[PDB]
């Protein structure tokens, strides 16, 4: 399996990396119906969602969608630096596929 | 897909963003019959909740509506500054849509 | 829907407000046979617990239970004022409905 | 209902209260099949399980057992004094039924 | 049933413990689409996954897998140390079986 996220990343078509490490700056998240959704920003500004669960995604995505958002959320409030972000770039804002926490 | 809140709200009919810059007042919930429900207080005295999950909402929307109770809590324990609340106005209190969260 | 506890508490019967300002002294929860609860009490003895799971409560019910109870936690955890607890006083000890936290 | 864990210890066949007034100072867990279980240590080196899921346990333990193993991690890595320990002594190591912090 | 992690990792084949008596250096985890998973690192560059839920896995290692992903995040979070983990070293990188927390 993948030693890291980057190795993970290079699995998957439409995917890159984006190398941050820092804190993450704002934290959304939405309950309104379809767009259940998070969205993070860094001081920066590059912005970054985790998507609306739907038809691209397996049934084994569902509950790690809803694992990255609890993430997302402890991490923005405990200031943790985010190292790198793996994305798919098909989408805008970049959708999240993986993270990586280091200090 | 929205790139901010303000975006996101724009979305819908009946919202409205309030700007808070400021952490959450007080917290409350309930577990009685018909009002499983939080409501939030500001300084100013905004007060906000998140509906009871009803007909209005689609199943999407249910895991998003646990989520942000969640959220709810540990901003307000941790003292989180909350920047915007996206909210339906065809409610009273308000209803809660969506939260940002910048320092 | 409510704007406060208080007020939410006097739509239902057999309830009581308890205006506590405190931190939670002692937090029990049991895993044990038709007791998986919660009790909490107060320096100035007061005892409060979260029922059982019931024929009494709607199926609505059950998810908010067990947000209670992680409410309460993490409340005893990080030393969190309890401002109120709306009750239900029909019960020995009384059973909790709603806790409101400022200050 | 019980207003303590020693009242409600004694509600029940092959307990007893270990008093620890001390917080944890080991918190193991595992995923291995068969052995999904908790296991924690006191500094004086008593040291308890939270069972496996088992036959033995009712529907409305399942949700309590989960719980409970979320209480000891937290309790653990917050250093929070465990006051009491409800358990059932016809285990090794003994098996948590209940919990209780103060102090 | 056994009382340390040591006594656990004894009872399954392909399977060592590894000392750290460290905290987390890197946490990583993943929501895309067969790599549901989480790798963690320690400063003497040992690497370590949670692997994603197969068919070599029984019904009941599933909420665990689930609870040890909870349990890295939140131990990398704190800076807790890990003192041990068992893991099987028939895959790799080594796949986390269990895990030890202690001062
Ligand atoms: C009802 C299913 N039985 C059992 C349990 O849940 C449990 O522990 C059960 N049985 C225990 C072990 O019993 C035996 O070893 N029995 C076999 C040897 C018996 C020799 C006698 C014999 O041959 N009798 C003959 O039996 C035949 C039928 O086979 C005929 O009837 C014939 O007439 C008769 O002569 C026994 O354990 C107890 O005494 N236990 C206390 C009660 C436990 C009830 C459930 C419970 O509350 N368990 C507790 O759960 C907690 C979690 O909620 C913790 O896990 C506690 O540790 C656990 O006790
Ligand atoms: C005996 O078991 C039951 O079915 N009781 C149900 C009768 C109808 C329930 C009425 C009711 O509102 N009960 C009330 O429920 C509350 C929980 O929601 C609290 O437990 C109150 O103490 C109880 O009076
Ligand atoms: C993790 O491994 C296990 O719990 N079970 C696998 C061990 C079984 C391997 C050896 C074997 O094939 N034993 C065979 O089991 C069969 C049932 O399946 C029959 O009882 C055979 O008589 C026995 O020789
Ligand atoms: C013994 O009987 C069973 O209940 N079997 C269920 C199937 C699993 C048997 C094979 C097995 O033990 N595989 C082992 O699974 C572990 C996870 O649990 C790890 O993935 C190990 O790398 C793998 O060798
Ligand atoms: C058939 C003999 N037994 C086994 C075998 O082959 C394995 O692998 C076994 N069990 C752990």
């Amino acid at each position: 399996t993948p030693q890291n996220i980057t190795d993970l990343c290079a699995e998957y078509h439409n995917t890159q990396i984006h190398t941050l490490n820092d804190k993450i700056f704002s934290y959304t998240e939405s309950l309104a119906g379809k767009r259940e959704m998070a969205i993070i920003t860094f001081k920066n500004g590059a912005t970054f969602q985790v998507e609306v669960p739907g038809s691209q995604h397996i049934d084994s995505q569902k509950k790690a969608i809803e694992r990255m958002k609890d993430t997302l959320r402890i991490a923005y409030l405990t200031e943790a630096k985010v190292e790198k972000l793996c994305v798919w770039n098909n989408k805008t804002p970049h959708a999240i596929a993986a993270i990586s926490m280091a200090n």
